[PDB]
């Protein structure tokens, strides 16, 4: 009841900020996480011996693949954190609960391949779940977690809340499928240009809240330069990988994941901040202006990819 997480000063500090890095120590990851959620929900919002233990389980869940790994899950989760807290009273006490859990759990059991990858191979996920086969998994996987003994962190929620908040997580959770972005962006676009969007349509909280997990799973691109060029390596180096299975199943993969084709990237890069990052934020920063550190941090690293093919890195 009485006992805070503390991080030290510059911790403290930082976390606070969009473009915030949890850093390279594993161990401080889950202080961080429980820290984010007893200021961004309260002391009281979950039980510390159960918290404690799905945390433990989620991180142990998550494989140690170059990018789709543990450091991403609370990457993520701190984003999300700092979009609820630039946005104090636009959200429930059960979103901000979800929401959290949800970031933290989004990209569970990932192999390091797209659902692409998985219809080709025709692994088994492909059958049982024919879209958002990655994300119907992690779902899956996240509500096993919570039905572990020991493990239900919400078990304090009557029937209904409980209903809900397993409820808002599965949709967040189907939301981060890039598939589905690019349609629900477009609705949340004419929306808002019409006029007519309303926080109280429930169908309506979903579409935005379904936008924020897209800018919190792409906030790699809204980081300081030298974290963002950094983890290009790791987001790329799983690309190769699946082009490298792609070949083996007698495929000639998307220039994307082709490592023949290193030199194309930071064309490449140019192509996804203009069609996926750039209007993600824009989007976000018009319906959430406090949000709009994401799109400037967005735009200048934009503007450093343009530098990096005009010879000038
Ligand atoms: C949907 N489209 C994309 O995700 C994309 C498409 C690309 N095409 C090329 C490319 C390369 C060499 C020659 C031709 C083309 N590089 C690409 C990188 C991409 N994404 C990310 O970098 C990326 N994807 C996520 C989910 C989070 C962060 C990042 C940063
Ligand atoms: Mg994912
Ligand atoms: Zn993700």
């Amino acid at each position: 009841g009485l006992m805070q997480f503390t991080l030290p000063v510059r911790l403290c500090k930082e976390i606070e900020l969009f473009h915030f890095d949890i850093g390279p120590f594993e161990n401080m990851w889950p202080g961080i996480f429980v820290y984010m959620v007893h200021r961004s929900c309260g002391t009281s919002c979950f039980e510390l011996e159960k918290l404690c233990r799905f945390i433990m389980s989620v991180k142990k869940n998550y494989r140690r693949v170059p990018y789709h790994n543990w450091k991403h899950a609370v990457t993520v989760a701190h984003c999300m954190y700092a979009i609820l807290q630039n946005n104090h009273t636009l959200f429930t006490d059960l979103e901000r609960k979800g929401l959290l859990i949800a970031c933290l759990c989004h990209d569970l059991d990932h192999r390091g391949f797209s659902n692409s990858y998985l219809q080709k191979f025709d692994h088994p996920l492909a059958a049982l779940y024919s879209t958002s086969t990655m994300e119907q998994h992690h779902f899956s996987q996240t509500v096993s977690i919570l039905q572990l003994e020991g493990h239900n962190i919400f078990s304090t929620l009557s029937s209904s809340e409980y209903e809900q908040v397993l409820e808002i997580i599965r949709k967040a959770i189907i939301a981060t499928d890039l598939a589905l972005y690019f349609g629900n962006r477009k609705q949340l676009e004419e929306m808002y240009q019409t006029g007519s969007l309303n926080l109280n349509n429930q169908s309506h909280r979903d579409r935005v809240i379904g936008l924020m997990m897209t800018a919190c799973d792409l906030c790699s691109v809204t980081k300081l330069w030298p974290v963002t060029k950094l983890t290009a390596n790791d987001i790329y180096a799983e690309f190769w990988a699946e082009g490298d299975e792609m070949k083996k199943l007698g495929i000639q993969p998307i220039p994307m994941m082709d490592r023949d084709k290193k030199d194309e990237v930071p064309q490449g890069q140019l192509g996804f901040y203009n069609a996926v990052a750039i209007p993600c934020y824009t989007t976000l920063t018009q319906i959430l202006p406090p949000t709009e550190p994401l799109l400037k941090a967005c735009r200048d690293n934009l503007s450093q990819w343009e530098k990096v093919i005009r010879g000038e890195e």
